[PDB]
């Protein structure tokens, strides 16, 4: 018998050809839905799948695009806001990794910057390299002056653009790169080295004696009409700033904008199963933010600003929190395309094995269908072990939990042997009679074994073979046991 099989017949019942004697029950825990997985022969779809996290997304379409070099797919949300899919539908990831990104129409920023982290309800999770800032959860009143500082090192003689002056892109403050627009120059009387030139063309001015005002005090905090100095009251909401350039210390303003952050980026509705078998997958589009207050941008690039990450916080706690896949079937009856993310587990069904000398025929049978709500601990498969010859079943080893061997008395075992009148000697069902032993008149019995039914002329008996055991032999078997051919 199989290691995990179980007898189904009782000690003494007649057994026919093809009758099932053993069966092993294979069950799957946390059973959500159950797939078809037909095991009939060698069908293409035999690997039964359970599924517990069926997903039916709202309006969000995948399709076939080969644009931008070779090939990739892009998502849309509600009105068409682009959820760019950075990873193929074969990520094999579980959590903590990005699955969609947001566009940066306004977040496509300028070269430099002076970030003022102001009243933004950002997260609290130390960057630790791979975080690119914290996640902005709800609140936003962010302030940013995008001041376009250009970093290049040269000397005063090579500064044909001079310093503390405005000039178009024709002549530049540069020696290795090229300028972009009207180059307001700014050099703080630097010898043999300098810093990032702070070009301030938006709100050029010439105000004098700057570093004594009540508003420009290295931090600004300037409103729409905060008067830095008497006479000239500001009009724009920009920050009042000064640069010690022309004629000793000078004042040059810079335009400032607001980067107010609304609520978390919206995923409209995912019909992903949450309370089905306690597997609750969720996707939260949450925007992120880079370097904090005291790391004002001084480089020259488009510097990628706020980056929305599609968190996949699923359930409360599981193996790597999702143990999921991200393959996409069809969406509905309309042959559209929609990404789906479920939890799968592999269940293996062994191939059928034909008859053999020491084993029997095995047929597995399925008791499930294409889809049905089931409970954890539900039997999926039944592997049935049958017989190859009829007769009686006997020798059911009662044991405790180790029913391993079964015995079937076939018709060939019993042999009809013609003999004497069968007189009233001890000869009764049970007596063991050996070949060559004496009988009613010394007639030789041509067979050996145990007599069961005495006939008027026959003593039909089951065949056996005596094995003489000398005193002191180390026994290797117990009484009433079962043995195979070539066994000690």
């Amino acid at each position: 018998l199989l290691p995990g099989a179980e007898p189904t017949v009782k000690n003494g019942d007649r057994v026919e050809v093809g009758d099932v004697l053993a069966e092993t029950k294979l069950t799957t825990e946390r059973g959500g839905t159950v797939r078809m997985g037909e095991d009939n022969g060698s069908s293409t779809h035999r690997e039964v799948e359970i599924i517990t996290a069926s997903v039916v997304l709202d309006t969000a379409t995948v399709k076939a695009e080969a644009s931008q070099g070779r090939e990739h797919y892009v998502i849309e949300t509600k009105g068409g806001q682009r959820f760019n899919l950075l990873a193929a539908p074969g990520t094999k990831v579980t959590t903590g990794h990005v699955v969609a990104e947001l566009i940066d129409s306004r977040y496509r920023t300028q070269t430099g910057g002076l970030l003022k982290y102001s009243g933004v309800e950002i997260s609290k999770k130390g960057r630790a390299k791979a975080k690119q800032g914290y996640e902005v959860t709800k609140g936003g009143t962010l302030l940013w002056i995008p001041e376009e500082t250009h970093e290049v090192n040269k000397d005063i003689s090579l500064l044909n653009v001079e310093d503390g002056q405005l000039v178009e892109a024709g002549t530049e403050v540069v020696k290795d790169i090229f300028c972009q627009t009207t180059g307001i120059v700014s050099v703080t009387q630097n010898n043999d080295i300098l810093r990032e030139i702070v070009i301030k063309p938006g709100d050029v001015h010439v105000l004098d004696d700057p570093d004594t005002a009540a508003k420009y005090d290295e931090g600004r905090l300037v409103n729409a009409g905060e008067e830095v100095f008497p006479g000239l009251t500001a009009e724009q909401l920009v920050w009042a700033e000064a640069v010690d350039g022309t004629d000793g210390p000078l004042l040059l303003l810079r335009p400032v904008q607001e980067l107010v952050i609304p609520d978390e980026p919206p995923v409209p509705s995912q019909d992903s199963s949450q309370e089905s078998s306690s597997r609750s997958i969720r996707l939260r589009a949450v925007q992120r933010l880079q370097f904090q207050d005291g790391e004002r941008i001084k480089s020259v690039e488009g510097v990628d600003l706020l980056r929305t990450q599609l968190v996949l916080e699923s359930e409360e706690g599981s193996s790597q929190l999702s143990a999921d896949i991200e393959l996409l079937p069809d969406s509905k009856d309309p042959e559209t395309l929609r990404l789906q993310l479920v939890i799968i587990e592999p269940v293996v069904i062994r191939r059928d094995v034909a008859s053999d000398t020491t084993h029997g025929s095995t047929h597995t049978e399925l008791r499930v269908k294409d889809g049905q709500k089931v409970k954890p601990g539900a039997v999926i498969a039944c592997t049935q072990i049958q017989c190859k010859e009829a007769g009686v079943v006997r020798g059911i080893q009662e044991g405790s939990e180790a029913v391993r061997r079964l015995l079937v008395e076939r018709e060939r075992d019993c042999v009809t042997l013609d003999l004497d009148v069968t007189a009233a000697t001890q000869l009764q069902p049970g007596s063991l009679i050996v070949a060559g032993t004496q009988l009613v008149d010394g007639i030789i019995a041509p067979e050996s074994g145990e007599v069961r039914a005495i006939a008027p002329g026959q003593l039909q008996l089951r065949i056996a073979r005596p094995y003489r055991v000398s005193q002191g032999a180390v026994l290797h078997v117990e009484d009433k046991g079962l043995v195979q051919r070539g066994d000690n």
